[PDB]
């Protein structure tokens, strides 16, 4: 290939996480040559984060593309695939107090204060943790929304995702790590991934590198959840994995809008981290999107397993008629 493209969004959140994918990339492969080609890009859209650079992949004008894990749906078109699933940084949502409020946490804040986020699976959960803290959308990137908090003196906080903050430079500015019981993540939240053309074997050899054992079941359990939940962007749905002890954990969660109603349960399944690469066959499908034919594949069948079953508990103990709910208001 003598080159190897790699497309990018052009905002620097997405440079960054591009430059330390193609950081790690060159770490395997020293000498290798990467070219960064960053395009100008954008209810209802289904994929605003990932349709201009699909065409690019199309078009073969680049050769593999970096996300956000969360910001790619649980089915992609038909010629694409995640080629790998990166360690996974601090999946954990983050809130940034306002300068006035440094030492506190949204349980010692004044009753009425004013949070910023405009997240609608946010936005449920801490609702039900937090009835008096007033919740309110706000907009913009990074900077624009530190901006609003530490002036227009209308924020108290603002919830953004722990992994931003870090990668941005400002770890100093998270003031409080919300745990699980405070606010589940979004399915992927925290871990890169790469798309690809769904049959470059040339470039899938290549990002295969990349799989992180542990991440890529975790991440196939949260996505293989909401999948079959198909939950969307129009409804609250949240996921806490861990690996431990032999097991992988999954919690998984919907609301309502307001946080009123909830359904969440936690599921478990003995799956060992493999320690080994394979060079597993080319026909075998996708999971989740996902192509790791160089991970062993009877793990991740087992986490897809698991996200299945734990969709299926949730359905049965009502969970669709707070989807339906949770859609019918657009």
């Amino acid at each position: 290939m003598r080159v190897i493209r790699v497309g990018t969004r052009k905002s620097q959140l997405a440079r960054i996480q591009t430059d330390s994918v193609v950081a790690t990339l060159k770490a395997s492969y020293p000498g290798l040559q990467f070219e960064i080609i960053a395009m100008s890009t954008t209810i209802g859209e289904k994929s605003l984060f990932t349709k201009e650079l699909e065409h690019a992949l199309e078009k073969n004008e680049v050769d593999l593309v970096v996300h956000s894990l969360k910001d790619l749906p649980t089915v992609l078109p038909p010629g694409f695939t995640i080629g790998a699933i990166c360690k996974r940084e601090n999946p954990h949502d983050a809130v940034v107090f306002h300068p006035k409020f440094v030492g506190k946490t949204l349980e010692t804040l004044p009753e009425k204060s004013v949070v910023g986020t405009s997240s609608l699976r946010r936005a449920a959960q801490l609702q039900r943790k937090f009835p008096h803290l007033e919740f309110r959308s706000i907009q913009g990137n990074l900077n624009t929304r530190l901006r609003k908090l530490d002036e227009q003196q209308e924020f108290s906080a603002i919830i953004l995702a722990t992994a931003g903050l870090q990668r941005m430079g400002w770890h100093n500015r998270v003031g409080q790590i919300l745990h699980p019981e405070e606010c589940m993540y979004a399915v992927g939240q925290g871990a890169l991934g790469v798309e690809v053309r769904a049959k470059d074997q040339d470039i899938l050899d290549l990002v295969g590198v990349l799989h992180d054992p542990e991440t890529l079941l975790r991440c196939i359990a949260e996505r293989a959840f909401l999948r079959h939940l198909e939950g969307g962007c129009s409804v609250p749905v949240a996921v806490h994995t861990a690996m431990k002890d032999g097991q992988l954990y999954l919690t998984g969660g919907v609301w309502s809008l307001d946080g009123s109603d909830s359904i969440q349960e936690t599921m478990q399944a003995t799956i060992h981290v493999p320690a080994q690469h394979e060079d597993g066959p080319e026909d075998d499908p996708q999971l989740v999107g996902i192509t790791a034919r160089n991970i062993p594949r009877g793990p991740q069948l087992a986490a897809q397993n698991l996200g299945i079953s734990l969709a299926n508990l949730l359905l049965s103990k009502g969970a669709k008629n707070i989807l339906d709910v949770a859609r019918q208001l657009n």
